[PDB]
């Protein structure tokens, strides 16, 4: 929304990212197919309002402090280990990544794994390669644990394969297609011919699939954990495979070493069709942060976003010290200006707040100046 | 989550709602299979903190103002015309409906409508019934979806199953389902589509968004579908495009009664029988979360607020929208010596609602609560946890 | 696949048809965007071995007999009202149409009908256009398919994708696709179905198979769809069932036959059904061009509309074909001919009709003997035409 | 109906259901396989025998039979049956050709999904301790060669996964869904990200996928052969794998054992039961030998009238004799379908006549030299 806002994109992010940026009115783009050298990065990033990078660019504390106009960082990938998160945060610079771009990919893999495991293909294949010398998926029940981005897309594909889909989730969800939410996990485990996990990594899920749960699964069933974490007690999984209670499994990958001996287990390890989704996803985050201040899904920043309801919108980033918010609201109160919406979120170190006001530019601009002055302020900006 | 919080459910909402309420720790439930007479409703709702009803129960201003403990209203259906929204709002009472349980039926409806419209069936059928004597496959056709949310995504899935190519336009990037493709400019989506279906909310950004200009950008001989909305399409313009034959047909909802190639579906806000379970789950969920964390997401007569749960203490304040409320709040926490961890204030009409998370002990939180209730213009405030 | 084989195509058949012919080695093609006048037609179809036409071409006996090289006619459409079937048959000229090109289109139509009928849209729509003022999801419902053939099968696939449970009744055992289930007894399929769709041909076994008794057997509040045909459903019984509300609605392909239904707002009457646009045109083009190619190369008359149907698998050797009047002695004459040449018949397929017979014969012999047999076969009394396919 | 049905190795209850459905009662069932002594005893008066992969139906056992009309192999196909001995006796052997269609289509989907992602190789390495392809299926093109039972069901599943389906066949096929026929094999091969073969085993398919065909395939593509034949030239495929021209493959079972990016593979008994039992019944009723594995295939449309069938040694003069019989009797032949195999000849003849005229032609047909058997079907 201004050709003065410079976007520096390196390591060759997908073209759709550029298409998205231009459609939103941001055409001041410096593009690079490969990584920049230290000296090249420093001079290109110096006046960049935004930088988009992948895995090879190292955004160290020094490079960041060197950038004098940096507003936000877009990690066009899932990982952000190449970016110094804390350094960016201290300067009020959010880092966005692409957390859901691999959704479809994981769903397809699960389908491929269950189809072959159900037929005992992995074991037959390993023996064939050594010189040594089974059911249809349709009509079978798939039990999905975690019915979110991946869980829902998987259920859709499973139904297309003629499977009956059931899911367990700690939250009530709207079923897509003929899927059925099962309230008790043990009930899901009992019915399921195939069980697939798609939950996040947290105390709630730590070893949720232990000896007991695996014991609850149907005799001859399959356990899939296509996306890597710590949700499955590997030793317990190994015992159930050795005992043959489970006819096979697929686990994302030592730690899985106990499974290496099993021919009926599939062990599987940002360079494919993911680039388009990533380009669209991350450019979108940069665009929205620029236009409306949304930090939803930022990885090193308090998360906030507010619907577009007209009026003027300002944003304030500050060290989380008592008195800042009081100073902020005072600016509008002592002036009789009304606040239509306000959303503040904090961390131990920082506080981020977006405010919608009913006023004209003059007042808005004036308010912005006062805001920047408030002690503890890191950055302040008038969004519209 | 207390067992003293009374839930009054009338007109026989699905048993799943009760199970859900019980699972959330709410067991103080009065349940009736049907509607009650004016006398019974008044007696039953007098001490009800929450009421769940359907289309028959008339929750009028009188009834509302008489219910002295009412905290929230849940319409276990889509419509809320039987509920006096403004009356409830004035009392700081949000009204929740079931905005998503009927997602699937709207998607199925659009598929049925486009399939027949494409073949010219509505027109051929109307003439056939009048005695007057008298097409395209959907397969390989492009479906343009405006608003890729709950309905758009499900519609896209069904359309791809019919062999159609799905493209969509939205005001933000959306993760696509199947082979659906996002299109950055609305004009481009309109240009390429053989069928355009609208699935967006009602609000200044969508009022008449499909006007004479947008409709003329649609492909010649295309179809426009507005399955369940309100004021998104400029009717005069649509009639004009139909008369000129720019569009081969449409489905909506008049000046359109003259067109045999237009399907008119008088009121669709009706929830299906198969959806009663989902509705019970959906609306009970809304009441529960409002009661527990103050979320007013999806409320139909209230500013929408929702703050992630990060422990600590949480307070909520409903008031007359005006400058100085927030400042009045800051001073109270300052005097009380507490820092605000998170805050979310939204306004709608002449009303303001704000949820505040603070780190403080029970006593301090209560003292803050009493002060907050004394702020002039305050409608009500409570300590959620 | 020689070059002396001419293809006359009028009324602009789809390019796919030509691509198909060429790929098959038939390049001698005379294309025309539209129909030709009586003078031009006779002039063009003069030395044409094959002709492909549509609806705007009248192939009369005069035109046909005028043609001295015509071996087969391609009607790139469903109907063949425009061609003199008997005249072609008398000349030993088979007529091929596009029997299954509209399969997908009908299956799509059924889905659209049941979706709207299930929600009561036809009725609400009719009332709305009149000023008068004013429902179940398809997902989870059971679809009962009577006749699991071309359409039945594609319909079932679309229904399952819509989340419906598919069951079908057919007089012959079928390999179900997806989760489809074959039901042995009609009464059973009829009792369990929320929607029943008919996709059977018009023969004695189907004549009014859906009578008052069958309809009464249907689940109360169900839908009946017959999106093609005309003799499988008893309209009077249907109207009664709709009047009593035993059925919630219906879709019937339409007319004195459907008049009893005109008063029902919850019934969809749909005329034109057979020949969409470029899309249906592409299927048709590929289908009929294929028929012509197969007839030319191996003598197959499967699906011909005015000819005995014969089709013999390709097993090498020499292939001859003989078209004749159904008079006695022809079959005997054929044998005698091969005995004298001391040739063995590997396979023979003869089929007949009114007063005409068609036989394809596979023999073991050198071209030399083949051609000698061909000439002999042509001299058989009652012979209309004979050819050496390969 | 003195039509005894001997069933061994325990065929699914459905076969029994089916036979009964057609009145055909009299069923000697044996959950297990009988032996030489008992087998000859039970098969002695057996009209139809149903067996699996273990029964050894030798020339002796068959010769032992005296009323055997057909043999139903309720399995992947013929097994320990002396097909040749069976044919000599004018006895067709029916198997279950399309019963596991769905199963093969599902297998191909599973294989291409993993191969596209390089999982086979990654998995092989992971099981050897080593650590370290990869693409989604949606948006990719699947090239099917042989658009028949399996090909069509495969296309349906492929499209549901978001793939674009193209197929090549030797005749025009009605496409299901968005499947598109491609006229030239070379075009199909080059455009495909995945090629799967579903063609019959015969001369026109033997090694049809050679060095030339494989070189025409897109670089980094996958070749899948679930067929039960030798359609692919392994030596050529191996070369294409070593050179990385192909990113992987899946084949039924070696030179490919060295390739980690190659998949090597080996209750539905209900289908088999209903399919095979269905062949046995149709043959008894209308004489159809469609799909028989050791018999000329003949199938004639039921158009009323009388239907006579004749099985004979392929001696010249049989057809001459047959047609002379009807000629002399002044009986018109409505339809006639004769097909032959290396040793046998089978013809079905439809005529317009009453019982009298029929049985008259039947006795004369039985008297022809080379006759193995002849029956009045109806
Ligand atoms: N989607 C992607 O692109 C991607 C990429 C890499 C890794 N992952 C990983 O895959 C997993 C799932 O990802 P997603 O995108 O579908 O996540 P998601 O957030 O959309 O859904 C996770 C689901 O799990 C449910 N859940 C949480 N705790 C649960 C519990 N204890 N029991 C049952 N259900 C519970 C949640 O309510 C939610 O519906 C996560 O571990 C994620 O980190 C996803
Ligand atoms: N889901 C149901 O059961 C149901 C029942 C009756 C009526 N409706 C109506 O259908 C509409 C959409 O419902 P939904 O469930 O899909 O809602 P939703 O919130 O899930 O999705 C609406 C989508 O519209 C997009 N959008 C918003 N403003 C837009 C604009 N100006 N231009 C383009 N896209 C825009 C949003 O980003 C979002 O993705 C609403 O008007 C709703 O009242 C829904
Ligand atoms: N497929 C098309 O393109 C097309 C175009 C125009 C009209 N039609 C009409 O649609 C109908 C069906 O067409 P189709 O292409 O699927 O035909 P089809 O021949 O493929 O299948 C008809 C099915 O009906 C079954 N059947 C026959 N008699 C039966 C009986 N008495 N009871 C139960 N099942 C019986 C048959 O076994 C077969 O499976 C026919 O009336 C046909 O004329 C089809
Ligand atoms: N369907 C099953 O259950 C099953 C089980 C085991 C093995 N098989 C094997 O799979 C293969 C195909 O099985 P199906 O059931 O789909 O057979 P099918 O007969 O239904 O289809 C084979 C298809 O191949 C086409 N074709 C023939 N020769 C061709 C050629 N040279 N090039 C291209 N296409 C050609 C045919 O026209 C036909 O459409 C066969 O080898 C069969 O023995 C099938």
């Amino acid at each position: 929304e201004k050709d003065k806002i410079k976007f520096l994109l390196v390591e060759g992010v997908h073209q759709k990212a550029l298409e998205s940026l231009r459609a939103a009115g941001y055409t001041n783009i410096e593009f690079h197919k490969g990584a920049l050298d230290d000296e090249q990065l420093k001079e290109s990033i110096r006046d960049a309002h935004f930088i988009g990078l992948r895995s090879r660019t190292h955004l160290t504390e020094d490079v960041i402090n060197a950038a004098e106009k940096l507003v936000a960082i877009g990690a066009f990938a899932i990982g952000t280990n190449q970016v110094d998160l804390d350094a960016a945060a201290k300067r009020g610079i959010p880092v966005f990544n692409a957390p859901f771009s691999n959704t479809r990919s994981v769903a397809e893999l699960v389908i491929g794994e269950l189809l072959l495991l159900l037929r005992g293909v992995p074991e037959a294949n390993a023996k064939a390669h050594r010189g040594v010398g089974s059911f249809e998926a349709r009509g079978k029940k798939l039990g999905i644990i975690g019915y979110g981005h991946i869980g829902t897309q998987l259920g859709i594909l499973a139904e297309s394969l003629g499977m009956y889909v059931y899911f367990y989730d700690i939250e009530n969800k709207l079923p897509l297609g003929n899927a059925t939410q099962v309230q008790h996990l043990s009930d899901l485990l009992n019915m399921s011919d195939v069980v697939s996990l798609h939950v996040p990594e947290n105390p709630s899920t730590k070893n949720m699939m232990g000896a007991k749960e695996i014991s609850l699964m149907k005799p001859g069933s399959l356990l899939i954990n296509a996306s890597r974490g710590t949700v499955v007690d590997i030793p317990a999984l190994a015992d159930a495979l050795a005992s043959k209670h489970l006819a096979g499994a697929a686990i994302d990958v030592p730690f899985t070493s106990p499974l290496a001996e099993f021919d009926n287990v599939l062990l599987t390890p940002s360079t494919q069709e993911a680039q388009e989704n990533i380009g669209l996803e991350v450019a979108g985050k940069l665009i929205k942060y620029s236009d409306n201040g949304s930090t939803l899904s930022a990885v090193n920043f308090p998360e906030v976003s507010l619907p577009l309801h007209g009026g003027r919108r300002l944003m304030h980033i500050h060290e989380n010290r008592p008195g800042v918010l009081t100073a902020l609201n005072k600016i509008f109160a002592e002036q009789g200006v009304n606040i239509a919406a306000q959303y503040l979120q904090t961390s131990a170190q920082m506080g981020y707040v977006v405010i919608d006001i009913e006023a004209d530019e003059d007042v808005a601009e004036k308010a912005l100046q006062a805001m920047k002055a408030i002690p503890g302020t890191i950055r302040a900006r008038l969004l519209y």
